[PDB]
């Protein structure tokens, strides 16, 4: 997907650790992730380390687990993905 | 197999270590690799360059060989695999 | 021992650390293991590469070393040793 | 670029790996890289060597890569760039 | 091809060895090259010598070869392909 | 031995360094070969040249030592060999 | 055969040694040639070298030994062969 | 020293690089190495290369030389060398 | 100095990494080592590692840099120095 | 200058690979050396022989380079040249 | 042209490979030399050797192909051309 | 010197490449050796084809040549020189 390209600079900045916790797991339901990533991920200490993997982990995964990731980030956070656009 | 090299310009991309590391232990316990080929592997900084080996060192080692790969290669990272066909 | 061999692909993954923690020490009392192995092994991140390194690092200590661990792993957490067999 | 070039003793010491991770971001933005540089670049260890690996590679992509590599530079840590005049 | 001779002298210099490892993976891919040159090139230590064995193993390959390395040229490292007209 | 000299072909090919690594030691052990000829088979760099080395000093050294490179081919690298027949 | 006469002038220039490698090997599996001929051709440094101890000897050994030849040239560098017709 | 050679296919699988590490540093107080055998064998990855070089740099150091290395080989790591007997 | 030569089989085991970053910083004081080998040093993991290259990296730099680090040795952690003598 | 030779059986030894780093970035500036050679020092792996490339290299470029070398030398790492006097 | 005759005893010591490595280049780009002369130079092992066949294949191709040289040598390395005058 | 022939025959197997490199360079300094035969010297692989011709090439250069050398043989690799009286 082209949208989190272009917005990848503004991604891992005001993303936040709070809401990956989250977008991790709505992930994992949908058999999406196995749980070493989960455990890869969510031990990071900053946030925009974690941005950086999600983020380089889903432009691998195709483009149909693209939209998923972006309707579990349109779910919790939404103020951010309305004022993206 | 033909399917691995028509496919092994993306598969050297998309791939990702933390399903590497899965990929080497289910083959390593069906006797098709020892312990050293693993350790050569396993010890590689680039992700990209353990898809090279494993993908090198898999077509040696004749056709039989493959399809267990593919199994293990379907079992975890599935929709990558969905995605490919 | 063909027991560790035959379910490594499963002692990665439903091992957990602070169990490991444990027997770690245990193996460490019975002159096993010197202090730099404790020192490698305790201070990795996910618990799958100190599975990893525990279970790479007694199929090299011959034989007898098996045993202990099978003991040291059915004092804690049992439910896990029962449920192999 | 020559103030790259007559600089570049000194900018391979007061640099820094935390502003490098977003010079290499924005730059991946821009399709001057691709991600196998970056994932070359992100995981050396003395942030030295991350300075000299871009500025390496940033001297080979041509003239018109410098600019943006100095944009990029006095946007994130713009005092180093600033003392430097 | 001439735009290749005319220009080596540039080639041999800001190409990197990042490229060439796609570069011979997209050139295997398509039937050109065997195994063992690709073990011979990958194999060399400074880049340019890298650039010296790919230039002068094309060169030998007709002029058909050198479209295909071209296209994979502009793909990855496209602004050295832009640079240099 | 007519084995060897009629799959020589697919010898040199899939055979691989690392298992060559192991080879020429279970060789030595057994006083075959002495140290000089290990310090010029195991220091050349593409492996299909340590095939030529192996195989062309086999030949050489009667028939009995064909025997003993069979098992120790059969040891490691176990499915090219029963790929073989 | 008048058609390795008639292009011997190209087949002594974009030939290779990497090739000669394997063309020597599949001619000694089909007894052609003994191996001290393999001695005397693979122990020259340039390649051009080998192209005419190569050349130069298999218009010596009848015609029906030309056939293997083409055949063997056409397996490994097929767009020489394909681009010489 | 015949105990080292007849059971070198062993030593240079189940020895570990975390015990080199020591044996290395028990031998340079010594005066039996100096520095620069040391930075060559402590910079290799694989710790099977480590014991390459380890035993044939002692096989090559006289018969005084094994004695040193076996008892230091028995302090750390001794239930390998009390297994090997 | 002998002593340090002497004692180093200890020295690199009962130091412990939090006095190794004292006794980095009260060198850096005094001009004896540069900030780059600062951050080698205190980015290793194991202690050990950087007990290695600290008493390595004094042995080479003269007998004067010996005392200092001597006197630095006994301000911080002056029980190990007083059991040593 | 006969200084670096009077003293390079020591300077071999007792330099260090971390000071070489920035030895070559400060002669890279001044337009002594071109990038290929620093490409082939700082690709070796031990530092004696990096010493020995830089010795070797700058004894043949004239006596006017020996002395930017010199004072290059006695910025990083002084406690050596002032010990060497 | 004299000026290479008279200082031809210091130009076969102190030019080094590296800028052969380019200087042949440079000559090839502009229809001096063919790839067989630069297979034939290039493939030596002491620099040495390939200065004398450097030296003494220039001196043979008239005048006019020593200006294109000695612009060649004062392009790069030019410490050493600006030194010999 | 007769103590050099006599057991050359050992010489040639339990020396060392290692040694070499500091024996070679201890030559250098005493206006023993000149460049040349050091560049021809430490280019060759195997480490008995150097013991040939540092042996061979100091058994020329008189007599006096034989004890420099010894002590040069008798400072780096000592259990050598103890061990062959």
């Amino acid at each position: 997907m082209n949208f989190i390209k272009d917005n990848s600079r503004a991604l891992i900045q005001r993303m936040g650790m709070t809401v990956i916790k989250q977008i991790t797991d709505d992930l994992f339901v949908w058999n999406v992730l196995n749980r070493e990533e989960v455990n890869i991920i969510c031990c990071e200490k900053v946030e925009q380390d974690a941005a950086r993997g999600i983020i380089h982990m889903i432009l691998k995964k195709g483009s149909e687990s693209c939209n998923l990731f972006l309707k579990s980030l349109k779910e919790w956070n939404y103020p951010l993905f309305q004022d993206l656009n």
